[PDB]
């Protein structure tokens, strides 16, 4: 009945800094303007305004429905305009946004949407600093809503209109409450039936519907509520299993309007010696990072990109994600929900890091500001079973503007908004810190070994902060190495983090010890690699090229998976026969004698060097095969491993040259 | 006796987008950023972030004193901090603002300003657009005033705390209504001596004062009216005279705070048919159009350029300026009101003409910023007696959100802040829009015979406006042509405006019946030129080299004044001899036959070529000496021009068939 | 006289020189890596096939002008590496070919034992002791040792300057950094009348040439008051403001133009009250009025350099004129000047 139309063929678009007419030129969104600029690694890309325009022709029979123009995510800054006169503006990059464009347009003709977008820098829209690309543009998709004179409204915060509130959750009962913003848009009263069914496929679970009435020009929320015996959970990846609930407004029989959204019901707590224990049974959360750009498009994606990125943490054995640093796609979270991925969401309320300048300035305007982008982001996104904790911050320092009111300021507006899941944040504070005590759970970001120090520093730190503050929900917010596929040698030696060097096999050594590090700390109640991918930063300077961030398992393009990929795959997904030899990309060597290593899931492996065995060998507690003191022969060598287990063989091989 | 010093000196420079540690430079005050892309001619220059700090000492002998920073122009929007602690942000590029830190620093020990200064875009903040330069920067003085704590108040939209009001003038008597806004900064009440002092060079004038209580942590407003009776009346060039008006605050008998004001006494009013009349007497407004910009330096300027600015503006007779179009720098009213030059000044509500966007933008934050910023204008500018009107926009347009009700609006806020000063608007709408007729003075842009059109299609224009509209007073806010001083032709032909050939003899031409169209028409209250000075259009791609305006009568770097400029000169000047050559320039011809035109404010001259006389002409009423069908030799040339009175002009060219 | 640098220039200049009476050093751009990287000579075939067509076409091509006196071979050449020494004797050799009229010289950056310094005629050297390096009085010695180990060269000094911005002034006379945002005016007219006392006395120099006589592009260089500009020009770059050193050469150098010029006019913002007040003149005498207060007549020095020691400025504004009498002839100079403590 209701009608959503993509708005995205086929715009006209102009920086304002083209000051002469006749510059526009087309576009099509998911679109951004720094897809080039910032990509190439230039500091300085462009932030500042660009103008898109969209001719939409307004059809007679839509007068007396209700239009508006969703857009799911428009970076920084957005002014609208209906032929051209200014609707609204909308200031953070990273929410959705809506506007009713009911009385504003002509209808039975053309009209103008014109969209002035700024990404230039401002002190008073967070993110005000970052190890990321500020991508300017309308780089989500555009929608013209239709709905009914009276519907279920799309108003209230971009949300759906439906928010779906879980108490009491245990394997034989669970409660589930549904707010329903309804609004009449008619002059006249209205006598509506509101109805809530919850299904399984085509099979009712449960369903209540309710008669009321409501005044012409005015809208009211409506809490209605339903309840499940033995609930079919959302057990992660055990188990993913989704009800969909729809809601539906009825008027004489006949549905008017109607909005379908996801219920996965799950129960969980985060414990300061147990960690995260999902739905009564202890879950490690085996959990990456993942920024929302790509190769040469940037963060103007499309949907089988989003799809691609969770297919491949979900074959490396991911069940949790960080979605740094910013409010992420409704089908990312969708894609999460479907595969029963756990999800870390967190506002843009990010520091400097070891950068300059500061992520929060005392400006009324930013800290306001700030509580509508924590607001955007749990109402518009609080449907999702993966979401299970809320993030408020990455990387604040205390000093100059002390964020400390302010945070605890936006802690107390998340509970407001959503009581069932904890919050947490992103630190790097010494543990004294108060901002490190606000949120119901916290997380440091270390790179004991990357920046600095040994792996072992982490397990340390780790223990003293444990033990000095017990009642702490500790978790490694963020651990990671910077890693060039083209970047090879014999010898582990550590490298300058900030060089034009970063050699593949000090990668796979760091997440080698430093998951070892994680995997006996169970009161850490998760770890989250920084990054899934590499990932566009265009003020760096460090490995085979500039303006990335290359930390990422897998390269900025999803084509290769590195070393440290397979590492986490053996260990992570049991369900797939993994059998890898790192160091493949290693194909011109200086020694003859080397340490050979793969990564498996089976028991035993054997390898052969020209033929010539060496050995069966079984992986460590961490799966990994390792044959010290290996004599290779000058010139061409071939490199294969083997391993059986009854019907499954497997095999892995590459081959390499000797010099010297 | 209050401190007023200097903090332009060595500051730290980085911006926001070198995130890496270690990448701070030095900067001196003045500063700007864009004084190399945007004068290159780079269209996307950099509009961003950039950070300035200083470190500078708090003397113990200052604590129990007041302790104020005051930025004299910082664009666009500036933060400032105090040891990295946020005290507050001012958007708008163009008024002065004020920080107090009294309570901010840590007396005895070092401390550091920060200034994180953003001139990116935005849609809420005047300009939004125009045909010039958006220098980000501090680019004009940073003072730290030191105070009693009882103190003549410098906080009040950073005003001078004094306003002096004139209310009543005539050539008998005049009544002044001075207004000091005073503050007890201590925690005690103060019993204080308010004094004015109006001054003639040494002798006092008049003189009034009042004693009263203010009690501890409060301000209040004071307002002495002062008379002077056979006043000696500020008129222009003419005489333009200054009293000194130096209001104290007393203690004890012990002066503490002292502030001094300009005081130059005038009336005038703005005549529908018969154009401005200042004093009682009719004055031509001759006037031009100028930028705070100047080559190599952007508008980081010093005070030397305002100076040679205004000196050049005085050489070619300029009585009136239009200052386009911002609020422009004290120092600059200064110069006018010591010249005698009328003044008008404006808010940068500047719209899009013939360019893309918009200069409104309809949302709440656009104009409550823009009524501060008029605020801004008044109450730091009104004590200047060159500044006789206020100006609201520059080619605004209706269609879009149009902003005429948010001009009504801005013309009752100027009404609030000053009823002794007419306002006035420099409109490219034609006649019929309502916005012409908020403003109680109106003029348009025009550049007929260059975008377009010929001459005369002004006077047309205009004559049908007046009759059409005869209650409103109309003046000439913008009429100008391009010309660089390396583009040279034989014959005059019109130039595309957007191409890469301007010739110098189409601007002169142009002005030439220009001035004669205005020169005619008395009902204009003023003309303004576009421009007195090349100006900075980062955009721009035509001229001689891109990032240029180039419809000055002097070049960029001031050095070279076109011919138009002696036009004007013999014109308007008529105390300096003026004799001279048009034309020096072209100096490879390819015609043999020639028209050989000279300006003068002598009345007659005679012209010789190669020795050879063709005779003594008078000029015509515009100043303008021509000798046709003058005969030149093929290679090199001697033309030379002579008058008694005895000067003398000359230039040297060849011949090429 | 003037060192045309680093190439032939336009006949029009030439000719400009030939009516004033200005010598005129001329030269191929054979220019060396100075302080920076890279090479001014490269070992190719084309190259060295290259420079002698250069050169034949710069002395074909001008030496009818009278101006030009010595021909220039090479800028700053260093031995290191592809070694010029042999090549810079063919130059010389087709000098030779194409006049015999004329000297051949060099500017030089090498130690005074290379050997490249001995094939031309005579010799220069760019010295910028006191602003890379050293102090002004390091030049006088080092020179002087060259000539007396070398009492056949026919020394010159082709080089010798420093920075300055006009927008950079300040109290004290501090050696400043030079590739540093900080080039003061006061370091740079030190600089010349101390380097100008170290040439004048030195009557076994052929020449001396101030680097530069305006300040000039180059797009590389970081200081100064702005990037891409070598601001050692005694005249700013756009020939619109004449630097406090031009005005003490023109008292020392120009006798038939009056001048008396007070030093310092740009520094308007003092911070201490007492200061020197220097004015150069080629007037026998001058007096100086601080506020409209004598500090008494004073004697130009040798070099055409008045100074007032122990001047005291008042708080706040301050006018500082100087003037002079010389039978009909009255100059006078001033300029107003602010102290804040
Ligand atoms: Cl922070
Ligand atoms: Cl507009
Ligand atoms: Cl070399």
């Amino acid at each position: 009945q209701r009608q959503d139309i993509l708005l995205n063929d086929h715009w006209n678009f102009r920086f304002s800094h083209q000051v002469q007419k006749n510059t526009e030129v087309r576009v099509d969104l998911p679109h951004t303007w720094n897809a080039q600029d910032a990509l190439s690694g230039k500091p300085d890309y462009k932030r500042g305004i660009g103008n898109y325009e969209k001719k939409l022709f307004i059809r007679s029979e839509w007068q007396g429905k209700r239009l508006f123009l969703r857009f799911e995510g428009v970076n920084s800054v957005a002014d609208v305009f209906i032929n051209n006169l200014h609707i609204g503006e909308h200031r953070g990059g990273y929410g959705a946004f809506i506007f009713e464009i009911t009385g504003k347009v002509e209808y039975g003709k053309e009209n103008s949407i014109l969209v002035r977008v700024n990404n230039g820098e401002q002190l008073d829209v967070m993110p005000l600093v970052g190890d990321f690309n500020f991508y300017g543009g309308i780089y989500r998709d555009v929608h013209l809503l239709i709905t009914d004179e009276v519907c279920i409204s799309p108003l209230d915060h971009a949300s759906p209109g439906v928010r779906l509130t879980q108490d009491s959750v245990s394997h034989k009962y669970a409660r589930i409450e549904v707010l329903v913003e309804v609004s009449n848009g008619s002059d006249k009263a209205q006598e509506i039936e509101l109805g809530i069914c919850v299904r399984d496929g085509k099979r009712t679970v449960t369903e209540r519907n309710e008669k009321f009435s409501l005044s012409g020009n005015s809208d009211m929320q409506r809490r209605l509520v339903c309840e499940i015996k033995d609930p079919h959970l959302w057990n992660g990846r055990q188990d993913p299993f989704l009800y969909r609930a729809e809601v539906t407004l009825t008027r004489d029989g006949h549905v008017i309007d109607q909005v379908t959204q996801p219920l996965g019901l799950r129960f969980y707590r985060i414990d300061p010696n147990l960690g995260f224990i999902l739905n009564g049974k202890h879950l490690p959360l085996r959990g990456v990072c993942r920024h929302q750009d790509r190769s040469e498009i940037g963060n103007a994606l499309h949907l089988q990109h989003h799809e691609e990125d969770a297919a491949l943490m979900a074959e490396m054995g991911v069940n949790a994600v960080r979605l740094a640093h910013y409010p992420q796609a409704t089908c990312f979270y969708d894609l999460m929900d479907r595969y029963g991925i756990i999800v870390w969401t967190e506002i843009p309320f990010v520091g400097p890091g070891g950068y300059m300048d500061k992520g929060f300035v005392n400006l009324p305007a930013f800290r306001s500001n700030g509580k509508e982008q924590l607001r955007e982001l749990i109402r518009q996104h609080c449907n999702h079973p993966s979401i299970c904790v809320w993030g408020l911050f990455n990387e604040l320092t205390q000093a100059g503007d002390d964020p400390t009111e302010y945070i605890e300021e936006l802690n107390r507006v998340a509970k407001q908004e959503d009581m069932t899941r904890p919050t947490t944040a992103a630190s790097n504070r010494p543990a004294t810190e108060p901002m490190n005590f606000i949120t119901d759970a916290i997380a440091w970001n270390r790179y004991d070994g990357w920046y600095g120090g040994t792996p072992s520093d982490l397990g340390k730190w780790l223990d003293d902060t444990h033990k000095k503050y017990p009642e702490l929900r500790i978790a490694v917010s963020e651990y990671g190495a910077g890693a060039s596929i083209y970047h090879q040698q014999d010898s582990l030696k550590k490298p300058e983090p900030a060089g034009w060097w970063h050699p593949e096999n000090w990668q796979t050594y760091y997440h080698a010890e430093n998951w070892k590090t994680i995997a006996s700390r169970p009161y850490l109640w998760g770890s989250f690699v920084w990054n899934m991918f590499d990932f566009g930063a265009a003020h760096r300077t460090e490995g085979d090229r500039p303006g990335i961030n290359d930390k990422g398992l897998v390269t900025f393009d999803r084509k290769v998976r590195k070393d440290a990929f397979y590492f986490y795959k053996a260990n992570w997904n049991k369900e797939e026969p993994v059998l890898y030899l790192a160091g493949r990309r290693h194909t011109v060597r200086r020694q003859r004698m080397q340490t050979i290593v793969a990564f498996t899931n089976q028991p035993e492996a054997e390898l052969f060097v020209n033929g010539r065995s060496y050995g069966k060998a079984n992986p460590d507690e961490y799966a990994v095969l390792k044959w010290q003191n290996v004599t290779l022969q000058e010139g061409e060598n071939e490199i294969q491993v083997v391993s059986k287990n009854k019907e499954l063989t497997l095999s892995d091989s590459f081959r390499c040259r000797v010099e010297s």
